[PDB]
């Protein structure tokens, strides 16, 4: 099986994650599970899920949601590991790893699977995320 | 390695356990380690460390020491998880397993590593377990 595999990278992760300095953290068997380390992003550990909503095509219904972590935590070329907010933009969802913009998630992929206006709103919450802004948690590397 | 073959062992266990009763309880990155896995009482997760002093022969040097968990938790044949506390006797340190004493740490093989004497006296904190008794933490199939 090629999950035979998967199940060693993720026991790296671990192994790694801890040592790491997010290791007193509270963390749950569901945030270390495969599932979820298979599920965008990936090769990444990811929780505090929240609730983002798309509208494609002006139309409230045809309402696709998808789940922005407020914390990702990557692992550095170096191997080290660190942790960002999430980010939800009109573009998609990304984390900022080592200084640049990672999506894991683009809108506009998704509006070609649903919406032929190819046109779409963004939705965090309360807030309707449009311009060129963006909405993410206020995560950083500090430890929680 | 013999080992990729453990972390596959060890994530089965972690896919069991997180469906269990147990899943709500505080589970570290520590707690479901591999080197913990490996370490007995093997194909069991445990919590709450406690020190065992064992001295062989008359003699308070050539003190080993070693560590029953306040709480075990081993598979049925079922496959369902079940929470039990180890017990600290003169004979060794062991949990009930479905009604059976089971031993994963017998002291008089371990007497034989080390005092001729083939005597030895087992202290648990301010206790000494002596008799025909043993001590062990309250920890039951209760989650915590």
């Amino acid at each position: 099986k090629s999950k035979a595999h998967k199940a060693i990278e993720l026991q790296m992760a671990l192994q790694g994650l801890a040592q790491s300095a997010y290791k007193t953290e509270d963390w749950t068997l569901q945030d270390t599970c495969e599932e979820l380390w298979n599920t965008e992003p990936t090769h990444c550990f990811k929780k505090g899920g929240q609730t983002v909503q798309v509208y494609f095509d002006g139309n409230k219904d045809n309402c696709m949601t998808y789940v922005a972590w407020d914390s990702v935590y990557y692992m550095t070329d170096a191997g080290t590991w660190d942790k960002t907010a999430t980010c939800v933009s009109h573009r998609g969802l990304y984390y900022v790893k080592e200084g640049y913009n990672t999506f894991y998630i683009e809108f506009k992929s998704e509006c070609e699977k649903y919406g032929n206006t190819g046109t779409w709103e963004v939705h965090f919450g309360n807030n309707v995320i449009d311009c060129n802004d963006s909405m993410c948690s206020t995560s950083d590397d500090t430890v929680s």
